[PDB]
C-alpha cells in the first residue's frame, strides 16, 4: 500500500533473525495492505511474524515500531572486554585515555605525544599546472581538498567510523555461505598452497613500506637486517604460539573529491580522514612470506576478481558480457563503510576458505592468525589505545583477498536469495565483478530488478549495509555506460575504423584535479620526469577526454630528451605514442568521435565551477596546433584534430608500456 517504504525502512532497524517455518511470516508490502498484526521485530528475509487479525496498516507500523524500540532498549550497555592474549598491551599504557569512545574499549595511552594540527593544501605539479592555467584553467576552482590529519579530526573519525558493535548476522548466513564458496572452490589447488622464498616476496616489494608504533626499521630496513626475527615470528605462529599482534591506526594524508558537494552550493573545504589500520612492517612480512598465493592471489581464485586488471582494460572487458544477455542489466555494490562491517564470523569464513587452499602445515598458522584478527588491539598514531571488535584494518595483507572474497560470496549469496537461482546456477544467469569492496553484477533485467529490491534488506541482514537510490533500492544501470565501478564509468569512442571501444571516464573536474595535484615531493615527485610519467599515465586512461588528451600531449612534448621517471602507475620506454598503441590496440590518431553526450556530462561540473572559460578548449587546441604547424616530427600531431589543423603527422618511434607500482597484467 501507501506505507509500503516505512515498513521497509522499519525492516532495516530490526535484528537479523533466522527462518521460522512454524510462524505467519510476512513482508513490508503485506503488513502495508492489511490485516497482519506484528508478533516479533526479527526479521528474516524481510519478514516478521504477524498475527492475522483485522488491522489497521498505522496499526500494524506503530506496533513494529513499538518493538524495534524495545529491542534497541535491551541493547544499550553492551560491554567490551579484552581477551588474554591482548593483555599485553596493558603493560605499555602510561596515561589515561581520551578517546571517549562508546563501543570499543580505550584503556589509556601509551606516548602523550604527536597531538599535531595544522591543514594539508594542495601541492601542485609545476608543469602540468602551467599548461592548464594558460589555458584559463584555474586550479583554485578545482573541487579538490585535502584530508584533515589534525589529530582532533582524526580522533572524531575514529568514534565515527571504527567505534561500534560487531554487526549482528542472520543466524546460518555463513554455513551458507560456505554452500556458495562450494560451489566456486578450485579442487584443483586443494591443500597446495605453500610459503615462498624471500626471493619472490621480496621482488617488486615496495621498500619504504611503514613500520608499526613500536616499531624502528621499516619494510626495506627488516629486509637487509631481521629476516631471522620475521622468520620466527613465522616459526611461532606456524606452530599455534600468540603473539604480540596489535595495529597502528593513522589518518590517510590523500586527495579528496569534492565535485558533486561544490556543484550542489555545498563548499565543503576539508574531509575528515579514513583511517589506515595496519600491523608491524615485522608482521606484514611474516603474513606475506606465508600467505602469498592468496593475499597476492597467486592464481586468482576468487571469481570476479578485477585486481590484476588494469583500468583501461577493463570495460572493453565487460561489454563483452554485457552483449550477451537479452536484456542485459548492472545491479551496483554499494556497501557502507565495508572495513567496519566485517565481523569475526566472516573472517574466520575466510579463514576456513584459506585453509582450503593451504598445506595441511599451515592450517595452525592460519588459526593463530584469523584469532589475533577478530580482537585487535589498536595504537593511534597520537598515542591512545583502543580494542577493535573484528573488522578489517586497511593495512593487513589479506586486505583486498579477503574482502574480495567475502563481498563475492555474500552478493551472489544476496542475489540468489532475491531471485530464486541457487547458488549452483548463479554462473547460469549472472556475471559479477568485485575488487574489494567495490563491484557490481551483471543480469537480465528480470532478474536483476528482483536483486535490487529485495536486496538492501537481504544485505543489511547480512551484515553488510548499502547506500540507497531515492527509490531505497540498488542502484541499477539499464545502458551500458551507467555502470560505475573503481571510481569510473564506461564512455564509448569510436575509431577511424568505425569500430568502437570503451574507456575509463570520470568527470574532467576529478581529472584536472588529480592530475594536477602531488603529495610529497620525494621520490622522483620533484621533476618534469615524473610529470611526464604522470602524464602518460594520464594518457592511457583518459584519451577520450579532449582536454585531457592535449594536456598530456604537450606535457609530454617537453624536454624531449628527459626519460620518464617510474614512481607512478604507468611509465613508457621509448615512444609514449606506441606504448600507447600496444596498450590501447588503436593508435591516439585514430581516436575519430567521443561519445558526445557522455563527454558532455563529465564536462558539466567544469562550467558549473568556472574552471575553464568559455576558450579555454580553443585556446589549448591553439597551443598544440602551435607547436604542431613547425617543420618536423612533432606528437602533439597525435591528436586526430591537431594534425588536421597543422596539415602534419606524427610517425611514432618504438616504444612500450611499463609499470612502477601496483602490479597487474596487461594485454
Amino acid at each position: 500500500g501507501n506505507l509500503t517504504p516505512l515498513f521497509e525502512e522499519l525492516l532495516q532497524q530490526c535484528p537479523p533473525g533466522g527462518q521460522n517455518k512454524t510462524a505467519h511470516m510476512v513482508s513490508a508490502y503485506q503488513l502495508a495492505q492489511g490485516n497482519w498484526m506484528p508478533t516479533s521485530c526479527h526479521v528474516f528475509m524481510g519478514t516478521i511474524s504477524a498475527r492475522r487479525t483485522k488491522t489497521h496498516p498505522y496499526e500494524a507500523y506503530v506496533k513494529l515500531r513499538e518493538l524495534v524500540e524495545e529491542h534497541k532498549m535491551k541493547t544499550l550497555c553492551p560491554g567490551s572486554s579484552l581477551g588474554k592474549h591482548n593483555e599485553w598491551i596493558i603493560g605499555k599504557i602510561k596515561y589515561q585515555g581520551n578517546l571517549r569512545t562508546k563501543h570499543m574499549l580505550n584503556p589509556g595511552k601509551v606516548a602523550e605525544q604527536l597531538c599535531r594540527e595544522g591543514h594539508r593544501h594542495n601541492v601542485y605539479n609545476k608543469t602540468i599546472g602551467s599548461v592548464m592555467t594558460a589555458t584559463g584553467i584555474r586550479l583554485e576552482k578545482l573541487p579538490v581538498v585535502r584530508a584533515q590529519t589534525d589529530t582532533t579530526n582524526f580522533h572524531q573519525a575514529i568514534r565515527d567510523k571504527i567505534d561500534k558493535e560487531e554487526n549482528l548476522q542472520t543466524p546460518g548466513l555463513h554455513k551458507k555461505l560456505m554452500e556458495v564458496f562450494n560451489a566456486l572452490k578450485r579442487p584443483e589447488l586443494e591443500s597446495s598452497y605453500d610459503a615462498v622464498e624471500w626471493e619472490e616476496l621480496e621482488r617488486g616489494i615496495n621498500r619504504k613500506g611503514a613500520a608499526g608504533f613500536f616499531e624502528r626499521k621499516n619494510i626495506g630496513e627488516i629486509l637487509d637486517s631481521e629476516k631471522n626475527k620475521v622468520e620466527e615470528i613465522i616459526d611461532n605462529l606456524k606452530k599455534g604460539r600468540n603473539i604480540k599482534y596489535y595495529e597502528t591506526a593513522i589518518p590517510k594524508n590523500e586527495k579528496r573529491d569534492v565535485n558533486d558537494d561544490w556543484t550542489a552550493g555545498d563548499f565543503v573545504e576539508e574531509k575528515k580522514p579514513r583511517v589506515i589500520q595496519y600491523p608491524e612492517a615485522k608482521t606484514r612480512l611474516a603474513i606475506t612470506k606465508v600467505m602469498y598465493k592468496w593475499v597476492k592471489q597467486k592464481p586468482v581464485v576468487i571469481p570476479g576478481y578485477e585486481g590484476k586488471t588494469p583500468l583501461f582494460q577493463i570495460f572493453d572487458k565487460v561489454k563483452k558480457e554485457w552483449d550477451q544477455f537479452q536484456n542485459p542489466v548492472a545491479v551496483s555494490f554499494d556497501t557502507k563503510a565495508w572495513d567496519t562491517q566485517v565481523t569475526t564470523k566472516d573472517l574466520e569464513l575466510i579463514k576456513d576458505i584459506q585453509k582450503y587452499y593451504f598445506k595441511k602445515k599451515w592450517h595452525k598458522f592460519i588459526d593463530t592468525l584469523t584469532m589475533h584478527m577478530s580482537e585487535v588491539p589498536v595504537i593511534s598514531a597520537d598515542g591512545e589505545v583502543y580494542i577493535r571488535k573484528g573488522q578489517r584494518g586497511s593495512g593487513q595483507p589479506d586486505t583486498s583477498a579477503g574482502n574480495s572474497m567475502l563481498n563475492v560470496l555474500t552478493m551472489i549469496y544476496a542475489f540468489c536469495e532475491a531471485t530464486g537461482v541457487p547458488y549452483k546456477s548463479f554462473d547460469r544467469v549472472a556475471k559479477i565483478h568485485v575488487c574489494g569492496d567495490d563491484g557490481f553484477l551483471i543480469t537480465e533485467r528480470a532478474l536483476g530488478e528482483k536483486f535490487a529490491s529485495k536486496g538492501v534488506q537481504i544485505l543489511y541482514e547480512a551484515g553488510k549495509p548499502q547506500k540507497i537510490t531515492e527509490g531505497d533500492k540498488m542502484k541499477v544501470a539499464y545502458q551500458f555506460d551507467d555502470i560505475e565501478f573503481c571510481s569510473h564509468t564506461p564512455i564509448q569512442v569510436r575509431w577511424s575504423d568505425n569500430t568502437s571501444s570503451y574507456m575509463p571516464g570520470r568527470n574532467t573536474t576529478t581529472i584536472l584535479a588529480k592530475m594536477a595535484t602531488r603529495l610529497d615531493s620525494s621520490g622522483e615527485r620533484g621533476t618534469i620526469a615524473y610529470e611526464k610519467a604522470v602524464a602518460f599515465s594520464f594518457l592511457l586512461m583518459y584519451s577520450w577526454n579532449p582536454l585531457i588528451r592535449r594536456i598530456c600531449l604537450l606535457v609530454l612534448s617537453t624536454e624531449l630528451q628527459v626519460k620518464p621517471g617510474k614512481s607512478t602507475t604507468y611509465y613508457y620506454e621509448g615512444d609514449p605514442i606506441s606504448a600507447y598503441k600496444e596498450v590501447i590496440g588503436h593508435n591516439l590518431f585514430d581516436l575519430k568521435r567521443t561519445s558526445f553526450e557522455k563527454l558532455a556530462k563529465l564536462n558539466l561540473s567544469m562550467s558549473v565551477l568556472g574552471a575553464w572559460t568559455r576558450h579555454t578548449s580553443k585556446r589549448l587546441l591553439q597551443d598544440c596546433v602551435n607547436v604542431g604547424v613547425k617543420e618536423g616530427n612533432w606528437l602533439v600531431n597525435a591528436d586526430r584534430l591537431v594534425s588536421s589543423k597543422t596539415g602534419n603527422r606524427y610517425i611514432p618511434g618504438e616504444g612500450h608500456t611499463l609499470q612502477g607500482r601496483h602490479y597487474e597484467e596487461l594485454v
